[PDB]
């Protein structure tokens, strides 16, 4: 299997963490999707990473679909629970984290993909407000628990960890660590996992 | 259960189609998420519809999470297959359709949420190129089959149908019907389903 990804992509980091936790071997292929020379469209018509390309040539996207499928590929470190209700809880956590990332990417892309004369203050403020709200919800949801859903590490934790680390990396001005002590304790723990250690974004 | 949604939202339409197919009763609550008076943030910190609010007050998002959960709530009209590989196929179709919608929404929002002096031609062209590519992939993937995954109607078909109907509604200039006869035949069939008939977008 081949994973088209980048070392900075937080959605791709989620998938890489899952693959590491599951001990699934794969070839990592760094692809710059913002280059006019990108070939990602051979595999993902949406032009995005991550994209997993299977032995047979079948292409899998997006990160949620890849994560769900990877969890079935080994009995090692089950990350998505069996129960429908328990699965709901984990997948909603993942949607919350991914949604925070969607807003953060839009806020970043407003700068990287537009001339100053093409930018909107109100749009960026909207996206930054979603990030703030998502952070508050993550802190409210985690509450006093060990992990997002209680006793066990799941894809919820992976997704949240990737989101918070992305803010550390790209948005150090968003001071979530001051605001939410329970998220700080969570992140301090999760970043000690081998899967996180091995997938830190460069720079 | 309460579904916070709008009658135009294609992501919400996907959920409403699933709920109709499954014969699950729910209260529909129209919510304008673009109004400064929106209260959607009580339930979905990302500020988006659809959002399903359960009897207990628990909030579920996004559309993929709601669709997956709704499929478990009744044995009527199973829309997501049991097999991991078969599930992968359906969920990747859903990601493709949702991704087409993401690009279409961005292209629309460039106009509705920005003054002309805040707009980017290159960004809109990028998004429109994703739509074209996604359409080609949908046509390639469906090929000569009855439904997206072969013999049976699944969430893949729901998602694709919602996407194509959204383009008819909001982007009549994107002439997919001329380009892809197999998608035309697909859409002509799916729009005869009661769930689609009852959820057409107004105007
Ligand atoms: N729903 C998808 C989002 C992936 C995405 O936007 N990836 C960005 C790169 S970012 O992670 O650095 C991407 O590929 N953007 C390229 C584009 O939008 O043209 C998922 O969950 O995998
Ligand atoms: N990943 C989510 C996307 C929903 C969405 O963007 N919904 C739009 C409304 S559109 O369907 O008319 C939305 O709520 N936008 C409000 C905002 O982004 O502030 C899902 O699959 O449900
Ligand atoms: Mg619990
Ligand atoms: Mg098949």
């Amino acid at each position: 299997m081949k994973l088209y990804a980048s070392q900075t992509s937080p959605y791709a980091r989620k998938v890489r963490v899952v693959l590491a936790e599951k001990k699934i071997d794969y070839e990592m292929i760094e692809e710059n999707v913002w280059s006019p020379d990108t070939t990602i469209g051979r595999f993902n018509p949406l032009g995005k990473v991550p994209c997993l390309v299977m032995e047979d040539g079948g292409a899998v996207f997006d990160s949620r679909v890849i994560a769900e499928y990877a969890d079935t590929l080994s009995p090692v470190s089950r990350l998505i629970p069996q129960g429908s209700r328990e699965r709901l809880e984990v997948r909603c956590w993942e949607a919350l984290a991914d949604g925070l990332l969607d807003a953060a990417l839009l806020a970043r892309l407003e700068v990287t993909q537009r001339k100053e004369s093409e930018r909107s203050e109100s749009w960026v403020q909207r996206q930054r407000s979603k990030i703030d709200a998502a952070l508050t919800a993550m802190s409210t949801g985690l509450a006093d628990k060990t992990w997002c859903t209680g006793t066990h590490y799941t894809l919820a934790d992976v997704a949240v960890g990737c989101a918070l680390a992305y803010l550390d990396f790209r948005f150090p001005d968003i001071a979530w660590r001051d605001r939410h002590p329970n998220l700080v304790a969570f992140q301090e723990k999760i970043e000690k996992r081998q899967s996180f250690i091995d997938t830190e974004p460069p720079r």
